[PDB]
């Protein structure tokens, strides 16, 4: 049962013939476009079991394929006998030589009266090489293929047998162990509306049963288990019980994520792996309680909101949600601030309305220290924001890298700075430059701590305490103390921020009870997320944002002391 | 006289009064704004030398200062008693820390009728404290200062003599070694128009003689010297010969460089320290010898370039520039591409004419293996340019880190490249986004190799054979075989490139024995940098760029084969 599994994984590109194989090789199935993950060609002439999982050609976002090939141990990649290798096979096959195993070409497209089996195979070297490997020799792969079912191999008895041989005698079951306490780490993932959360994945150690007690690591969580099943043809059967090495899939458990892990309960513990797909920030998704409960938009009972952030978990790799205490709360984490500020402006128009809570880090411990994320920054600012700029970041911890003048009288500037301290400078960096604070960054890697705080805002806001429309009666005396995100005439209630206020605390005041008034300010989205403090939400409709305290009343507001 | 002299450096912010203190502390000199570097302040009641190197508040670029701290042992942080610490100081003190001595603030303004002393104590703190230390402790640091030469320290006899002391207690006289061969790495650098290149620094080692030989280090090259002088008032004064720890400054070498070293020429070698103000591609810098021999501008003979390379070494740190075999020719390199655009660009509008190599990069051998140089790559391209832009970087070493889409039909892509292999994709990720091409990276670090050469183009080139206008005669006959830099009338000459050619092989053409013809391209500076393989020059001027083989004739072009 453990040597006689092979796991694999197919590679093909616009040459649209991968199986096309499988198809036809089903030459035992149940013996008396488009799927899958995955196919078992369990064949003899021992029976042994051969999962085979797709790796897609299309490049999902953050990349999908490092945790497809970390289950497997050696691969396949098709290509045409005519045409030869291709640019869509770069990103993958690249990815499949560091981590990592022996290769099996198939030059497909042979019965072609246009075909090309001599120059297919040089081409190959060639283009192969540049990738290092740094085998082959054999790489062998070099085998004929025919859908439609001469010269070089064989040639050539059923277009078929000679290839099982190819998989068996190269590539190896996997190194893991029958016995001791089940482990295994959940590679790939996938939902459904009733069904719940899938797992997916190899086995490490041990076995499963269908009701059987587990532990989630990474964290502590220990939910139960429910029902199990594997893979035979195109489909996914139910099953009793299955040991191990055995690309199975699994439902009934928590939320659960890609590169997470759940063991036994006794002798076990724990699961590494990142491998750089971790993510960096943590925000809360809670559902709309305020005082439009349910009127702009069309989606509010927590019931679908979990369903909405469940589907994107599908081929958004670079993603993880988690339950919470309070079950209209869920807790969203992923690879930025922009990589979750796209999920939320999406559901927006679908017609969500919900809050969101202000973007933590993920200080991911990191060996003794309590390591955080760090990103290089670009700025491109015209010369008299630099004094000011270097001043801004400086106290963000803005150690300066390579500041580079370019003549002109625009000056370029090169920081880098911690997540945690990098979230507010983008509305500022525009404040200052006054539309020309040209602005993006990307993340660099897990750095030490700052350490202490030093992401806080200053000011306080100009809290509300009724419903109703704001008028020129009260908002052209209220923004003496400070701005305003509102203007004349807009339906507000009890617990809501229409303004910022000129010192660090905070007021409430009444809008309802020469004008003349000031314009409002343009608080989008992630402009919102990044404003808000450990006590505030943002309430977000299908129609406009809104910002909130947590707490509605001013004595609601006085409640939160311990 | 080792453990006598003090090595300081003064920082100090708006609040314009440094010295102030040394202009009044002379109270030695020749007893019988502004400068500078540096000033000795050479007293007793030992006769102790102080040698007070500024560094400046004004950010320089590459960052200057990394370098003047370097030479120094302690540090002087001046500050206004009504005002306190400032923004332009962050920048100086924060690298003060890591590299790092005993600090000794200084409460200036005392005297003001407007005035806070405790207060300013009290505001330093906090804002000293951000920057770790980990100890003050003292930190003493913490005296008065007036100027116009009370309260709190001392007070008040002779306020000055009382300083004096501050700096002799707590800051140490350099770790150095009198005995032993010569060594020295060059800190700062400074230039003059008929006296050549200019040392400064500590002294690590040994002793020097104003005629003495030695040797440079990071390459060979082992020049005479014939000239030195150190520091006394504000001067730079002769002198025959001095020891050790004395920032004391020389000339008559080489060309040198900041971050450089030279020592003796027995029982030596080396210097390192980089410490990240390395510079990552060589291009050179030789005379026009084409046939526009001094026709667009005014500069033209060597002389002249020398001086106007060496002046921006001055207060371009980021820079290195190197001496050839054939003296029309220099190899200069810094921290880039667009570092050395802009010193090309700006020689341009001087009214320079002068040619250029291509951009190799500087393979710095960082341990074992030979290290090149990479940068983190950001494109912000449209979708349906995303298939071509993952094909174009795939083929030049290009690993994908976090592509992130942005739900508007456009997607952002973060790459990481090495050096060498992202020369030329400036001038295609336009070519294919057409305008919309949203590209510009920064360095990251040294890493391994790709290996193997992969930055290098196809094609061959339309080259010229004698001097004329382009005619309709011509171009529209050559323009079949590939693309035009020129067009309709355009004065040529016997070695130029006009256009491309459809294949990777060159041609000879003329030019001058239904049209109607296809304007040129605009190739500006940096895409003729990028373009030109190791057999081509870039030809600038004051007017207009043209582009050039090394050799002119087609015979000329067969003559180079070994
Ligand atoms: N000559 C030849 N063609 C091959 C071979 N393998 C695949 N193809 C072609 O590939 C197309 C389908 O792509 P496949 O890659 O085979 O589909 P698959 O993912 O289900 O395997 C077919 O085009 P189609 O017929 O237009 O599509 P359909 O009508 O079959 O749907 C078929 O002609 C081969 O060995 N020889
Ligand atoms: N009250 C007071 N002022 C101080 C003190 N130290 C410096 N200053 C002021 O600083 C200005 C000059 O800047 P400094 O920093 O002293 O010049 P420096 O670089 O040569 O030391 C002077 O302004 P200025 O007089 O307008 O310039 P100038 O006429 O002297 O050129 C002077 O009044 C001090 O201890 N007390």
């Amino acid at each position: 049962m453990i040597e006689k599994l092979r796991n694999i994984a197919i590679i093909a590109h616009v040459d649209h013939g991968k199986t096309t194989l499988v198809d036809k090789l089903l030459q035992q199935s149940g013996t008396f476009k488009e799927r899958g993950i995955t196919i078992l060609a369990k064949n003899t002439a021992n029976d042994y079991r051969i999962n085979i999982v797709d790796t897609p050609g299309h490049a999902d976002f953050g990349g999908e394929v490092e945790r497809v090939m970390s289950m497997v141990d050696s691969v396949l990649l098709v290509v045409d006998a005519f045409d030869g290798p291709m640019p869509q096979t770069r990103f993958v096959t690249k990815k499949a030589f560091a981590y990592g195993l022996k290769p099996i070409v198939v030059i497909n497209k042979v019965d072609r009266p246009g075909a090309r089996p001599d120059w297919v195979v040089d081409q190959v070297f060639d283009l192969f090489v540049n990738l290092d490997a740094t085998d082959e020799q054999l790489d062998f792969p070099i085998v004929y293929a025919s859908a439609l079912n001469g010269l070089d191999h064989e040639d050539m008895a059923e277009d078929m047998t000679p290839l099982y041989q190819a998989i068996v005698d190269h590539v190896p079951a996997p190194d893991v162990d029958l016995d001791g306490p089940f482990q295994m780490q959940i590679s790939q993932l996938d939902y459904n509306s009733y069904v719940g959360v899938i797992g997916i994945g190899r086995i490490k150690r041990g076995k499963v049963k269908p009701n059987q007690q587990v532990t989630i690591i990474d964290s502590e969580g220990k939910t139960r288990n429910a029902k199990v099943g594997k893979v035979l043809g195109h489909l996914g059967l139910e099953r009793i019980e299955t040991d191990l090495a055995e690309a199975g899939d699994i439902v009934a458990i928590t939320e659960l994520n890609i590169s997470d892990t759940v063991c036994d309960t006794q002798n076990v513990e724990a699961l590494p792996a990142l491998s750089v797909d971790e993510p960096t920030v943590s925000m809360f998704f809670c559902v709309n309680t305020s005082p439009f409960c349910g009127k702009e938009g069309k989606f509010v009972t927590s019931r679908q909101i979990l369903d909405r952030l469940n589907k994107e978990l599908v081929h958004n790799v670079a993603l993880r949600v988690e339950e919470t205490e309070d079950a209209d709360a869920f807790r969203v984490s992923g690879r930025g601030e922009l990589h979750l500020s796209v999920l939320i402006e999406n559901m927006r128009r679908e017609g969500f309305e919900l809050a969101v809570s202000r973007p933590k880090v993920i200080f991911r411990e990191i060996d003794g220290r309590k390591q955080e994320p760090y990103e290089n920054v670009t700025l491109d600012v015209e010369e008299q924001h630099q004094g000011s700029v270097m001043q801004a970041l400086g106290e963000r911890k803005g150690d300066l890298k390579n500041m580079n003048p370019d003549g002109k009288g625009r000056v370029r500037l090169d920081y880098v700075i911690p997540s945690r301290g990098l979230i507010g400078f983008r509305s500022e960096f525009m404040t200052m430059t006054s539309g020309t604070g040209l602005l993006y960054s990307t993340f660099s890697h897990y750095d030490d701590v700052r350490p202490g705080e030093v992401g806080q805002r200053q000011n306080g806001v100009l809290i509300s305490n009724g419903q109703g429309k704001a008028v020129a009666f009260a908002l052209f005396g209220l923004q003496d103390r400070g701005k305003l995100f509102l203007g004349h005439g807009a339906e507000v209630y009890e617990g809501q921020i229409i303004g910022i206020h000129s010192r660090s605390n905070d007021l409430t005041v009444n809008c309802l009870t020469a004008v003349v008034l000031v314009p409002p300010i343009r608080m989008t989205l992630e402009q919102a997320l990044e404003f808000i403090d450990d006590d505030e939400l943002v309430e977000v409709t299908p129609t406009s944002i809104r910002i909130r305290k947590r707490h509605l009343t001013e004595n609601d507001r006085r409640r939160a002391n311990r």
